[PDB]
């Protein structure tokens, strides 16, 4: 019935066209509170982010899932002001990300599902906002943590009904290893997102995925450093496939017959301290859309290879819904 | 003139005894604020420093130093709040320490500098309360990132007269590539204190750095395992080396003229969430006076070794004063 935000409890038919895999701000903990002045200030960050979800919002888009967890500097109070001001529904997120510190790192599978549970059932921090989504990621093979994690997230979600997303280094095929660990936890693939799928050229391990009931998250279209090439860091980041090439692979899961099983983002952000300084002055020239990237370009794009209005329709508002769903097992 | 703390700035004289070495709570960037529960609640984790800052401020702890840097997860309102309750001066640090997050390791030293700044000139977050030392680390040789560290860490300290405490892998002789990274940055070293060097029997290490000005950190005075080594946790963390030990490296450098370079500390807290879970269970065992432990046990123990009260006086007093003492070259 409800998904949790920043700003409460929706229901389903509130939600509308979502976005599954974004963020307001990419940094660490404790980083924004200690260090402002890197965005230029506080005030400057949340105006930005305003501005960005007001045209988005324009475009259609009514809630966006920020993926930022903890590791990522997730500030939820600044999350709840920009939803106000922008009044745009934001989803926020629980679980970990790559860059944990010592007083996670040395943490047992059992006091992390507690963590976890306590950020969806409780609330994030003492603000009493509940995650509505549980963020995990690996890069390659998982390392004993990661499987911490990823066992944690699934203990997680098993009790509460909240799905799980994750990042891939889907070039090296995780989503085949996290998909092991899920399913050793009893979790159904049908609460679980794959994403940055749209990072690989190869069809057949998506296929098998889709196949196998997981989502399959198409979330870096925007993200090209063609004609950027000159950057070592961007190239680095953003790769040089085109935005075109990405979007096409959308195509082809529908006509394969997983448009049931597609979530399409932008993986977009206001402010990024996680990575060079200045980068976002770089990401903002390749896509000066932003998070409006999806429905001002890419759906007329399909429209025009032939998607037809409904699908297209369905994958921005039918599926998100389904899957934000808290959903407990048979 | 005035030493900063976090109800705001205090005379040098009033200071009294410090112990330049400790921490409320050992945690990383906001953990505390996410989750307080890890600790019983933020209130216990209160109450609890409340009780053991009384009983050493009963012993004659006027000053603590809480070295804890963003990455250690310092909470500068929790300090100010059991600052306030125990009344008991605390000197809020800046710095980084061994857990930098990406957002801190992929800044340069000009970026650094202006960070330790900020805490020190304009205050840690929006809180308005200034840091009054700069905290820094090594483990061993030096990582890239870590010399870029201890240059801001110099360069802060010359901008501002605040100065810079270190942790050492004292064993691997840390200290000498500290020094020399200060000092090509033109850092005084009696601006200064290389710290847990009594995690170390070498004498002529010590001594060395102290002929060169420095000053001596011995600041794990109580950190024992023994009769506690079943536990490899706690060996690991502590030692094997018994306290006794740790406080004759005092008397060593007392006797070899070296009084007036000396820093000593405990290297206490309430709350730990950076190591194994249950750990600080094992040491409020292994040292149940806690942060008085310098007074009660130390003091008494130097006496009775032959050190003269007054030298006590001095390093307990008159050392941090000066060490702490904003200075500029
Ligand atoms: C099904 C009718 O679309 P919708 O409910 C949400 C929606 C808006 C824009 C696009 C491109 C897709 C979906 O329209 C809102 C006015
Ligand atoms: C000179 C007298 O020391 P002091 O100023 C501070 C002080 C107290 C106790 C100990 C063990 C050392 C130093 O005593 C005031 C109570």
């Amino acid at each position: 019935d409800r998904i949790n935000t920043v700003r409460g409890p929706i229901t389903i038919s509130e939600a509308g066209f979502t976005l599954t895999h974004e963020h307001i701000c990419g940094s660490s903990a404790g980083f924004l509170r200690a260090w402002p002045e890197f965005f230029g200030s506080r005030k400057a960050l949340a105006e930005k982010a305003v501005r960005g979800l007001r045209r988005a919002r324009a475009a259609g888009v009514r809630t966006i899932v920020d993926v930022s967890t903890f590791d990522i500097g997730r500030d939820v109070s600044l999350l709840a002001e920009v939803s106000r001001a922008a009044d745009v529904h934001i989803v926020a997120a629980t679980g970990l990300w790559f860059d944990p510190p010592l007083s996670m790192r040395l943490r047992s599978v059992e006091e992390l599902t507690q963590f976890f549970l306590r950020e969806i059932q409780y609330g994030i921090e003492d603000t009493g906002i509940r995650a509505g989504i549980i963020k995990v990621a690996t890069t390659g093979k998982a390392t004993p943590f990661q499987e911490l994690v990823l066992k944690a997230a699934a203990r997680a979600s098993l009790a509460t009904g909240v799905p799980v997303t994750t990042h891939t280094a889907a070039s090296q095929r995780d989503g085949e290893q996290q998909a092991a660990i899920f399913e050793s936890e009893g979790l159904s693939p049908s609460r679980v997102c794959i994403g940055h799928s749209d990072d690989t050229d190869d069809l057949s391990y998506l296929t098998a995925l889709a196949a196998r009931g997981y989502l399959i998250g198409l979330d870096h279209i925007p993200h090209s450093a063609i004609g950027l090439e000159d950057n070592a860091s961007a190239s680095a980041l953003l790769g040089i496939r085109s935005w075109q090439t990405r979007a096409l692979l959308i195509k082809a899961l529908i006509d394969q017959g997983y448009m049931k099983q597609i979530l399409v983002s932008n993986d977009w952000l206001f402010g990024f301290s996680s990575y060079v300084t200045n980068i976002m002055d770089v990401m903002d020239r390749v896509n000066p859309d932003g998070m409006a990237f999806i429905p001002l370009r890419v759906i007329p794009f399909l429209r025009e290879k032939g998607v037809p209005q409904e699908t297209l329709a369905g994958i921005t508002v039918t599926n998100p819904a389904r899957f934000l769903s808290p959903t407990l097992r048979a």
